[PDB]
């Protein structure tokens, strides 16, 4: 297993100036002819000419139109094509080859493959080598001339990068299309699409140069009615980059294409963005509410790549976070601006502190710029993406909006058209930092540690207030636990957005302030503070850290009710919950360990419950925010704070706490559920696909959250509501009716009803599968078997497989069954999947990421299944490398 180190980057000894492709698609095979106009670089030392090439069937390879002979002129081991230096020209030459590939049987969805009746490519990161020979790395920039030929009635629409410069008929019912793309690009941005595609279209006129841009969104004919929202999102995306960053699109046309089989959400191929259907297609009748935020995010994300990734590209894959962290950040700014709801920011903090914090304390922990990799197909992590985005966001927090826009523009203008590294971005940010602090001595050298240091920092606080002096002090400390990446952790540049709240009237006591913590510890002093304040710390979650506020629950309740920052309120509620959870947890744990016949539990803080009621009953309070405060922290967030977690005890803890709050607030819950119905389920714009109300969807979220709480509590005659709910036109509602009916005998009745509603829409059925998978059923294992036999079968669609199993793995009490049958089940699915799609197989490994955090019994159970998987003879390099690192081998 070859290990690539970041320190070992060297430019190639070769140059590829021009690529000329002929891709001829037939039913049983695809013939790929390629001419590479190449040259010798200044770093050449007379080495062999080595091309990447995986799974290629060689018909003929040549140098300068002279046929090459296999044996003494070249060798091919199905991974590398080696041409011995003796036969490699000393100056400009042409390499050519013809290979046969097989998209119809390519189930790994990398390279060229067939998704239902659409031929589609996916080349990032190392997929182009599966199509033809190439030096498959992002710093090999080349021009592209691409011709695609196929059967006309099966594949009337042909697409590739650049301008379509020719269309022509071919004897035998075939046709061809030529695409020339003069600007240089890395090969991972190459794309080709063929199929019977239908489209929606629009023309966008850019803000400053008034350039006309054609916008096309494609899908199969059956789902062409689900394309409208996507087109709107694209328009919104183009406008935002124009308005915020002053950046326009530079090409004449942009195509968006949905396919049913895709490993991730989407891909940013130049002028030809390719989407997982679930991240591009939606209609109000056939999609749940989450689809609309999802499409906005993903469409936006791939668009923003056009600058941060496509025009300014990567030198090497170790710089991945430079285009991904930055593009996610750009997407967050976009989505927060589009939704105008505080839950947008809250949701991505919620995801970070759950999933990413878990990864960062796991054996898989890595910095956002790793020092090494084996399998590139394991490189695209929540750390690189989501922690990366938070690191990119901190630049904005530190600099402020004005100087950030300055710094960002410096980055774009200086690096446009060439490759870049993380240092290039920090440099640009540093220039703005100098201008902001008004001295060229200031620097951001320490900030670079955010790129190299792994692990989540802990930030803790202590306070002093001198009433006579009117002087307030915040003593801050930071620490990162040592791991396998750094034995010794260094202090980071941590920006702490703070406010001081007067507890007597809830007013701000100081102006907007961002504390710059650059040492292991510091003391921040504030003068003329009239009264002892309650500190509002890390507003907007200004740094990706563990926040230890050391506040009393009384202080937290006061912030929850009266603070101005949405995150700090949400975090205060979170912190109150966590304290309660930890307390009830080893009360239950002690009772179990000591086998007590009787024991006591500490009740939920009564004033806390009162504060929740206060906020819920406030008509001006945000519905989305409301849904968060009545929900306990994610299981994967809680696990970060408990050693040897007994999942049964945690389940009992959550049950007690939910019941405690329910016993006091169920009447309030029911009252709100009924009073919210009118506005939440308003059908006024149900048939307007371009009208999306994120506030209204948040109202539905609240109703479905409340209904779930009421159903679990067996609230009087709540089954009546559930039945009525199932008749709602909104899928979010009638799918909710299915899941909440799990606590009643009408479950399988709604099972059949909702299935009949879902079965004729590919994406809707997958949402139905998710709903069933996450149903709180005691017979969930029997139900899964039913899904496998009657619906899933031997589908290789990643959307189907993920829908059936992933939500189930979040069933705390059932997936972590002490028999280990849950671990056994998913491991079977992983091994089965690994035989045709190694990438999705590692995705299915996610439940195991916390294995060393559980109780000793469940640790062993999980470790056994992982070792069983590791011992599969046909295990992929992909899965093997992942499980080896996860199990510390
Ligand atoms: C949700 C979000 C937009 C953040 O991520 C994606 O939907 N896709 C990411 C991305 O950065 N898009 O711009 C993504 C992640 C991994 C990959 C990827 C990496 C390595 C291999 C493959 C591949 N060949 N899949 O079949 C795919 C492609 C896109
Ligand atoms: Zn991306």
């Amino acid at each position: 297993p070859k290990i690539h180190y970041r320190k070992d980057y060297k430019p190639s000894g070769f140059i590829i100036n021009q690529v000329t492709l002929n891709i001829n698609i037939h039913d049983q095979e695809t013939i790929v002819r390629s001419v590479l106009d190449m040259d010798i670089s200044k770093h050449n030392v007379g080495e062999d000419l080595v091309f990447d090439g995986v799974g290629l069937k060689i018909n003929e390879i040549s140098i300068n139109n002279k046929k090459l002979v296999e044996g003494e002129e070249y060798t091919y081991d199905n991974e590398f094509l080696t041409i011995f230096s003796k036969f490699v020209p000393k100056s400009k030459f042409a390499f050519s080859s013809e290979v046969i590939i097989h998209p119809e049987t390519n189930y790994a969805l990398t390279g060229l493959y067939k998704s239902k009746n659409i031929i589609v490519s996916q080349c990032e990161a190392t997929g182009f080598r599966r199509i033809t020979f190439f030096i498959d790395r992002p710093d090999m920039m080349a021009k592209y001339d691409v011709t695609v030929t196929a059967d006309k009635e099966k594949y009337p629409v042909l697409l590739s990068n650049g301008d379509k410069v020719n269309e022509f008929e071919i004897p035998g019912g075939r046709h061809g299309a030529r695409f020339n793309d003069p600007p240089l690009k890395p090969c991972y941005l190459f794309a080709v699409v063929a199929g019977d595609l239908k489209h929606l279209s629009a023309t966008y006129i850019t803000k400053y140069t008034k350039k006309k841009v054609e916008l096309y969104v494609f899908s199969e004919e059956k789902y062409v009615s689900k394309l409208q929202w996507a087109l709107e999102c694209l328009k919104k995306s183009m406008a935002f980059d124009e308005d915020y960053f002053g950046l326009e699109y530079d090409l004449s046309r942009l195509n968006l294409v949905a396919v049913s089989d895709f490993n991730v959400g989407a891909m940013e191929n130049k002028g030809l963005n390719i989407f997982n259907a679930n991240s591009l297609l939606a209609s109000k009748k056939n999609s749940i509410d989450f689809s609309y935020a999802r499409i906005l995010t993903v469409v936006g994300h791939e668009y923003f790549h056009q600058y941060t990734g496509n025009r300014v590209t990567l030198r090497d894959w170790f710089q991945l976070t430079l285009k991904e962290g930055l593009t996610v950040h750009r997407e967050n700014l976009f989505s927060e601006e589009m939704t105008k709801t505080v839950t947008t920011r809250l949701s991505h903090v919620d995801l970070l502190r759950s999933v990413q914090f878990l990864e960062d304390s796991s054996p898989l922990s890595h910095p956002i710029r790793p020092e090494s990799y084996v399998s590139m197909e394991n490189f695209y992590t929540t750390t690189v993406y989501d922690k990366g985005s938070e690191v990119m966001r901190m630049y904005l927090t530190i600099l402020g909006e004005e100087y950030y826009k300055k710094g960002f523009d410096i980055y774009i203008k200086k690096n446009d058209g060439n490759t870049a590294t993380c240092e290039d971005f920090n440099y640009a940010m540093e220039q703005a930092y100098k201008m902001k602090k008004a001295d060229n001595s200031a620097n951001l050298n320490q900030y670079l540690l955010w790129f190299s240091q792994s692990g989540t920092p802990h930030v803790s606080f202590k306070y002093n207030y001198d009433a006579e002096k009117k002087q307030y002090s915040i003593h801050v400390n930071q620490y990162t636990k040592p791991d396998e990446n750094q034995k010794e952790k260094k202090p980071l540049f941590i920006p702490i957005s703070v406010g001081l709240i007067n507890p007597e009237n809830g007013k701000e006591m100081i102006s907007q302030t961002t504390l710059e913590l650059t040492k292991e510890s510091d003391t921040f002093v504030f003068n003329n503070i009239a009264v002892k304040p309650i500190p509002s710390l890390f507003r907007g979650f200004s740094a990706p850290v563990y926040i230890e506020d050391q506040l009393t629950d009384e202080e937290r309740i006061l912030l929850l009710k009266y603070d101005s920052d949405a995150f700090v309120r949400y975090n205060s509620c979170t912190n109150i919950y966590m304290k309660q959870i930890l307390m009830n947890y080893n009360e239950f744990l002690k009772a179990k360990n000591e086998k007590l016949e009787s024991f006591q539990l500490t009740p939920v803080n009564a004033q806390f419950i009162d504060a929740i009621k206060y906020l819920l009953e406030d008509p001006h309070a945000d519905a989305g925010f409301k849904s968060y405060i009545v929900s306990l922290p994610q299981d994967r967030y809680i696990i970060n704070f408990v050693s040897n977690l007994d999942t049964d005890v945690l389940a009992d803890t959550k049950e007690y706490i939910y019941k405690q709050i329910g016993d006091k607030l169920n009447d309030v819950y029911y009252k709100m559920f009924k009073s919210l119905e009118a506005k939440a389920d308003d059908l006024t714009y149900f048939n307007d696909e371009s009208h999306v109300d994120f506030d209204q969807m948040n109202m539905r979220t609240l109703r479905n959250t409340l209904l779930s709480l009421l159903s679990k509590a067996q609230y009087p005659n709540i089954l009546n509501e559930i039945i009525e709910h199932s008749k709602s036109p909104y899928p979010s509602n009638w799918l909710t009716s299915l899941s909440v009916s799990a606590y009643f005998d009408k479950y399988f009745e709604l099972y059949d009803k909702t299935y009949k509603l879902s079965k004729d829409d590919e994406l809707l059925l997958q949402e139905w599968l998710k709903t069933v998978s996450r149903s709180d059923r005691k017979d969930i294992y029997e139900i899964l078997k039913k899904l496998e036999n009657e619906v899933l079968k031997d589908s290789k669609n990643p959307n189907d497989i993920r829908a059936v199993y992933l939500p189930f793995t979040n069933n705390l009490r059932r997936f972590h069954d002490i028999s280990g049958k849950g671990y056994k089940l998913i491991a079977e699915v992983i091994t089965k999947t690994d035989k045709f799609n190694p990438m999705v197989a590692t995705q299915l490994c996610e439940p195991f990421k916390l294995w060393n955090k559980l109780d000793t019994k469940r640790q062993e159970l999980m470790l056994n299944e992982m070792n069983t998987m590791l011992q599969e003879p046909q295990i992929s390099n992909n899965l093997k490398e992942y499980l080896l690192r996860l199990t510390n081998k």
